[PDB]
């Protein structure tokens, strides 16, 4: 029955670095909506399937319900502006980027991301106040780029 | 052997990169078992519980799944080596590595980890020829150290 304090949690995760991703879809009302996601995980070959974990409540998740469907936008080294600008309390997070709809409708940062992949919705598992969201990728465009990455609270580029 | 549509989903995860762990565990005969993972991700806070992705039939979830518990072992820039020994063909991994054993029974890789979390088996979902096993964490330790990375098929240090 033992368990860790949440803040050692964090501190453990917190040294656990990953690339980050731009999770987008569209509301009900079309509008796009999205968010800074380091949640990314590969699950399996057959089919391509990833996984994001979203809280329970944001507009992305309620997007990417509706829509049962996402795009995941993994930065390159330069999009630490945009990777700020989706986790910040600033309005408009779309006016703020370079963005472009996908053949689907989907948001693809043009400018901020060096592959996007376009994403079914195939299930979820609530989590506590947050839902594992299982994608199955349809489409993948993919460019050269360095990802950017974020541990030890702490934006970084990969370096080699 | 993959699809050419599994190839471009794998080229599209290289460049996520990632921390790497080393998900060990007791099979139901006491003998230790464990796989490098580069699927470590958060689940939620309350309580703390992350999830991992692993293999279907692979003996690290065989394990898993039989006594509900694993330890997940955060390698630092010297644990390449361990990387590749539980990453690679030989199943005789544990006399490749320097470990001890934890109280609880789990092995934890004292010598290429710094950090260690035990954790419980608190659901799993099956996602294709893998499994997502939930675990609630029970126990960190953690001391100062550079993480590992892997990615764009390369290890490499956390930049800092
Ligand atoms: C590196 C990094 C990785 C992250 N990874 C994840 C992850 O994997 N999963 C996850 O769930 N979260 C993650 N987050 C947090 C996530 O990016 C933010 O919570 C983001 O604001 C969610 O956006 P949203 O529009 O979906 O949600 P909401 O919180 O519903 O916000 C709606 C809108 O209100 C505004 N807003 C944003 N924050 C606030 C606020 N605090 N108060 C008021 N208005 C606000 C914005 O315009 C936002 O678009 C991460 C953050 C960082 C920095
Ligand atoms: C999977 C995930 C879910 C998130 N959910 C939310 C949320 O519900 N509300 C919000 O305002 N922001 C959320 N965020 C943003 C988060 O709280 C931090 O602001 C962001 O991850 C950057 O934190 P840090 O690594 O600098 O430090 P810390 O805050 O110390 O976080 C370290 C690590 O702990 C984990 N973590 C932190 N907060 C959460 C959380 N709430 N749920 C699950 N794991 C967490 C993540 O792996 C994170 O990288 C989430 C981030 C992630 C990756
Ligand atoms: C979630 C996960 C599951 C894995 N499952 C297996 C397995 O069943 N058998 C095996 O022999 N090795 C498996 N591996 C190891 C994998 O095949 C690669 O050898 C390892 O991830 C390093 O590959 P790479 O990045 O150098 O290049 P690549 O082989 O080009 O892989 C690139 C990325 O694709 C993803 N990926 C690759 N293979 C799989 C897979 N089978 N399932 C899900 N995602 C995958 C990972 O995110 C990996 O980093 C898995 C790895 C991960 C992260
Ligand atoms: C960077 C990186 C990240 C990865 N991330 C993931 C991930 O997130 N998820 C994932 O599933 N994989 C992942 N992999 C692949 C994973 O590490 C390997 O597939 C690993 O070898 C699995 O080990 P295992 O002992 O659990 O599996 P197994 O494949 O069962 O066994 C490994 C070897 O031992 C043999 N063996 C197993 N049991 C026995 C036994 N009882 N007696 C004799 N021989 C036996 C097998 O035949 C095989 O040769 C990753 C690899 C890399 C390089």
């Amino acid at each position: 029955g033992v368990t860790t304090e949440q803040q050692h949690y964090r501190d453990l995760m917190s040294a656990f670095p990953t690339g980050i991703a731009v999770v987008t879809s569209l509301d009900a009302q079309g509008v796009p909506r999205g968010m800074t996601c380091s949640s990314v995980t590969s699950a399996t070959l057959s089919p391509p399937t990833l996984l994001v974990c979203l809280r329970n409540g944001s507009a992305t998740l309620d997007a990417v319900s509706a829509t049962r469907g996402f795009a995941v936008n993994l930065l390159h080294d330069g999009g630490r502006h945009a990777a700020e600008v989706f986790s910040g309390p600033d309005p408009n997070r779309f006016s703020r980027v370079q963005w472009k709809q996908c053949r689907s409708g989907l948001p693809w940062l043009s400018k901020d991301a060096f592959a996007v992949a376009e994403c079914r919705v195939s299930g979820t598992q609530e989590v506590g106040d947050h839902t594992v969201v299982f994608g199955e990728v349809a489409r993948i465009a993919q460019t050269d780029g360095t990802p950017l990455l974020y541990g030890l609270r702490s934006f970084a580029a990969w370096p080699l």
